[PDB]
């Protein structure tokens, strides 16, 4: 019978037996791998169906079982206190036993996994970023021990229906399976497969975490209440059913690609007190027909804000706008006419490339470098 031995470190070894089990034995911290092709068992990924990390090992390193596509189970001993970035990224992970003393989880640890019901183990204190990216996870359970959950726990966890938090958790809470911080001032994550056509952000919320409502399957409408001041990067990214939204005046901080690829979005009312309309705002909003931007604070349209908005025909620019940057209205085929506010100072070369906008302001002149300025 073939039995393969892997040199992991001076105190750690790996043994892959004929039964498809990769057993990590020895003592200490497993190494961090910066390249997937550097993992010792890279050439034997087809043979690994289960991983066992035995007593003596104190941590699973970065990308250790990354791309072990046939791995459906991991057994983690009580001596392991941390699991590194993408440790099980793109495994067929379905369940685990152990992890009794794991305190820290890195980023993308369970990316592309085949999970259903997942409960974080009893000693978990820190959960890294985008931990379930493309995971099939349907339910996440947060124990009382968790003190830190980084941005995007549900980001591209497209089958996620529920997030449940222990009543005894001191930093987080779940209300109707929606994840919040304990005092509900931050809306952390809305499960993408959670049922419901309408949602009102609680009045107590000041911040919507980056990717909070990303890939949302069912919401047609979101009410951004008066308390919200911050909208994170892609907070409404690629929502399937969102048909309209109003960004109110109270919002003073907006991330990039906020409503990017919301293919059901028909209308945008943007009233946020911000100096710029952020990069990729409504890029790929293929059904967006009307946009109203109204705030005396808005000075700039960053690039690609309405790129490939092929149905966008009416655009109301903010009355004190000064700059339209490259590709802001790239391929806006339906945008035939626009009213320019007298405050415009610069239209960068290519702002209206692919659009049906032919004329530019009278007070602007084409620079010897393609830009329209003074």
């Amino acid at each position: 019978g073939a039995s393969i031995t892997y040199n992991v470190s001076s105190t750690i070894k790996g043994v892959l037996t004929d039964d498809g089990v990769l057993t990590i034995s020895g003592t200490g911290a497993m190494p961090d791998y910066t390249k997937i092709a550097n993992i010792p068992w890279y050439k034997d990924r087809d043979r690994i169906s289960e991983v066992r990390v035995n007593s003596g090992i104190t941590s699973i390193g970065e990308a250790n079982f990354n791309s072990c596509y046939n791995m459906t189970k991991v057994t983690v001993a009580s001596t392991v206190t941390s699991i590194g970035d993408g440790a099980f990224a793109d495994t067929k992970l379905q369940s685990y036993t152990g992890m009794e003393r794991v305190k820290k989880f890195g980023d993308y640890v369970f990316q592309g996994t085949d999970l259903d019901d997942f409960e974080f183990p009893g000693a978990t204190t820190e959960i890294g970023n985008y931990i379930f990216y493309n995971s099939s996870v349907k339910r996440i359970v947060i124990p009382k021990s968790v003190t830190t959950i980084k941005d995007g726990i549900g980001y591209k966890a497209e089958n996620l229906e529920k997030i449940e938090v222990s009543s005894n958790n001191k930093n987080y809470v779940a209300e109707n399976y929606v994840l919040y911080n304990k005092n509900k001032t931050i809306l952390e994550s809305y499960p993408a497969a959670k049922t419901g056509t309408e949602f009102t952000i609680p009045s107590t919320v000041k911040t919507v975490t980056a990717y909070g409502f990303s890939y949302g399957k069912n919401l047609k409408k979101i009410t951004i209440t008066s308390g919200v001041t911050t909208l994170g990067d892609g907070a409404f990214y690629g929502m399937k059913a969102l048909d309209e939204i109003a960004i109110p005046k109270n919002v003073t901080s907006i991330g990039s690609f906020l409503l990017q690829n919301c293919t059901a979005l028909k209308t945008l009312n943007f009233y946020a007190k911000v100096k710029t309309v952020p990069y990729l705002l409504c890029s790929g909003c293929s059904n967006l027909t009307k946009v109203v931007m109204d705030n005396s604070a808005i000075e700039t349209l960053e690039p690609r804000v309405f790129m490939d908005c092929v149905k966008l025909s009416s655009v109301t620019l903010p009355t004190a706008l000064k700059t339209i940057q490259v590709y802001a209205f790239k391929n806006c085929k339906a945008l035939s006419t626009i009213s320019y506010p007298k405050s415009i100072t610069l239209i960068e070369s290519g702002a209206f490339e692919g659009s049906s906008i032919t004329k530019y302001p009278t007070w602007l002149s084409k620079g010897n470098n393609g830009d329209y300025g003074i």
